[PDB]
């Protein structure tokens, strides 16, 4: 429906090109939802032991991820007064973390969206108008 | 006891280098409380109407306040994980708004604490150990 920000490899919360670009969609898509909509941006990694790195748990790495994303939307115009980050950790996980492939799933970025029920059907089309041909 | 981040103007989100010097205390204090202690940085402003100014409300420019002094807490050391924002707007002034210097102290961020009953001992000390030995 709409991909999640997937992190390059397990220990990293870099922002590559490609996601800036993405990061750029969903600023763009904020920014016509209505301003009582506001945005939780969510952190979560795989299992992966963060032995090799700076991080002593997963869920700083997560918390730096979350950050990081919101801080991308901030420099593409949205306002923080909409904005917010969460770290979930390893909890949580998308996939199993059996597989190289799978353990990549759960480290990510996700927008949960807070809206009343009358803004949830704006927010659908203008999703749907964006992630579509 | 320890003061609240004040900003220069009514208006503005702008940080002076006595105050950044005094975020970079305030980072230093937390990263030595314990682990479970987060930290969340509130936003106020006075009342004073947003003529020729870019924030569309006093949320927006209280949020713009409290998101500010987070990154730079980051920036000095403070581990995301620990870290949140809040504006309150125009609610909650600690001063009337009936003097320019009255209104100077609804201008700020405030530091709140999430502690446990055992862990707001520890953090007593550590600000008494720092802010009046």
């Amino acid at each position: 429906g709409i991909d999640p920000f997937t992190f390059e490899n397990a220990t990293s919360d870099a922002i590559n090109q490609d996601m800036m670009l993405y990061i750029e969609r969903i600023a763009k898509i904020i920014q016509k939802l209505p301003k009582r909509v506001h945005i939780n941006v969510r952190g979560f990694t795989d299992d992966t032991p963060l032995v090799k790195t700076r991080f002593k748990s997963h869920y700083e790495l997560a918390a730096n991820r979350a950050y990081r994303v919101m801080k991308v939307l901030i420099q593409y115009g949205v306002n923080p007064n909409q904005l917010s980050f969460s770290s979930y950790g390893s909890t949580n996980p998308i996939a199993p973390n059996d597989s190289l492939e799978n353990r990549m799933k759960n480290n990510r970025v996700e927008i949960f969206f807070s809206t009343d029920a009358n803004d949830l059907s704006k927010i659908h089309s203008i999703l749907d108008n964006e992630f579509n041909p």
